[PDB]
């Protein structure tokens, strides 16, 4: 029982861990590598075909149209998020200056757009911070890296500013080692997927194993929205990093709070496999933080949480490495050259000339 368990995930550990290679060859990344993979699976359906002018004004439907004409910046006056629309552009601004042509059909919804399943109306190309094997969605770097996450009473205005983030949970990070971290598995969010009943049910089962709780949304429409319970408080991202063991789970598609829980130097245990950010690709099990299947039971959770606590010093190494990661690969320079790789391969494979459209309103510099 015990053992069959204990075992297990050693091995899966030690295959990890011994399967991995650095997704770049030097620690600085020089040539902007690391998520290369990416961004090369996501255009791959179009090199073949390439992108028509066609297939643009289809996809058009599916989101907020940028376009760049002779280094200046356009998009339909009409975003439907206007503090996203601040994030992305706070991104494509910069590079405007150095970059040709192009239209883009950029969703800032949380969904992604274009479904597989269906066939020719869903073709793309549209650009989504999150998706899933099922979309042909290309993934770029979310607007809240630098404006418009979501908006709570710690964050007013909206959770953004990583490069200001990652300086705060660095600090509280240093100032909480490993060993004054509560033993506690750990999460404070909304009920945006069902994923994380049992976490919830299991910390109402038992706290001392588990201190999990529902909060409010902003789409709060009855009881059910918290299990029947009363609204918890948010808790800070920097407060999160006194306990040892912090969970990560999809929403409406993948959660902001990922990246965020890395920093803490906490183990990160994260659920579900299906839904992606661009980075996410880069992210290995075993390596860098706990993989559990979507919808885990109140069992497997003690079992993992027992077998961890069982084993502190196996623990602190995947957290470090975690840290480390996010760290390393996930810098403001990190985002805003994967932007830049990005936008150059895809340029690359429009078939059409890019005519200015007057509908449009002018963005800048
Ligand atoms: O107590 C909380 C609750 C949420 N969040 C952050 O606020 C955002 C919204 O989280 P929620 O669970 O409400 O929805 P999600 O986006 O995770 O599906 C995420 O980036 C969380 O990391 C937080 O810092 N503290």
């Amino acid at each position: 029982n015990e053992d069959e368990f204990s075992f297990k995930i050693r091995r899966q550990i030690e295959k990890a861990n011994a399967d991995y290679k650095p997704c770049s060859s030097d620690p600085q990344d020089s040539d902007c590598s690391c998520h290369a993979n990416v961004l090369k699976r996501d255009l791959a359906p179009y090199k073949s075909t390439g992108v028509t002018r066609q297939m643009i004004e289809s996809s058009a439907r599916y989101g907020t149209k940028y376009k760049i004409y002779g280094h200046r910046l356009y998009r339909d006056a009409n975003c439907m998020f206007p503090a996203r629309c601040e994030g992305i552009e706070h991104f494509l601004l910069p590079l405007v200056a150095t970059l040709p042509d192009m239209d883009l059909i950029i969703n800032t919804r949380d969904y992604p757009q274009l479904n597989a399943a269906w066939g020719n109306a869903a073709g793309g190309p549209v650009f989504s911070f999150s998706k899933t094997k099922e979309y042909r969605d290309i993934m770029y770097p979310a607007w809240t890296f630098w404006a418009g996450g979501p908006a709570t009473k710690l964050h007013p205005r909206g959770i953004g500013r990583w490069d200001q983030m990652r300086e705060k949970l660095e600090k509280r990070a240093a100032a909480i080692p490993w060993s004054q971290k509560r033993s506690l598995g750990f999460f404070r969010g909304s009920r945006t997927s069902d994923e994380r009943d049992s976490l919830i049910l299991l910390s109402r089962r038992n706290p001392e194993l588990v201190e999990a709780q529902y909060t409010k949304n902003q789409g709060w429409k009855s009881p059910k929205d918290t299990l029947d319970a009363p609204a918890a408080d948010e808790v800070s991202f920097e407060d999160h990093c006194k306990y040892k063991y912090l969970f990560n789970f999809r929403g409406v598609a993948a959660s902001f709070r990922l990246k965020h829980l890395f920093l803490c130097k906490s183990l990160v245990f994260h659920v579900g496999d299906e839904w992606q950010e661009f980075f996410y690709d880069q992210l290995k099990p075993w390596v860098h933080y706990v993989p559990l299947k979507s919808y885990p039971s109140q069992q497997e959770y003690e079992h993992i949480l027992s077998f961890f606590k069982k084993n502190d010093a196996l623990a602190q190494e995947i957290a470090q490495r975690g840290y480390d990661f996010i760290w390393e690969h996930l810098r403001m320079k990190d985002i805003k050259c994967y932007w830049r790789k990005l936008l150059k391969r895809y340029v690359k494979l429009l078939q059409y000339e890019v005519k200015p459209e007057d509908q449009l309103i002018y963005i800048g510099p």
